[PDB]
């Protein structure tokens, strides 16, 4: 969701992290 290579899109954060 948020950029910050989390889990989504392997390049973004879905929420919290």
């Amino acid at each position: 969701g948020r950029p910050n290579w989390g889990f989504e899109n392997d390049w973004s954060c879905v929420r919290v992290c």
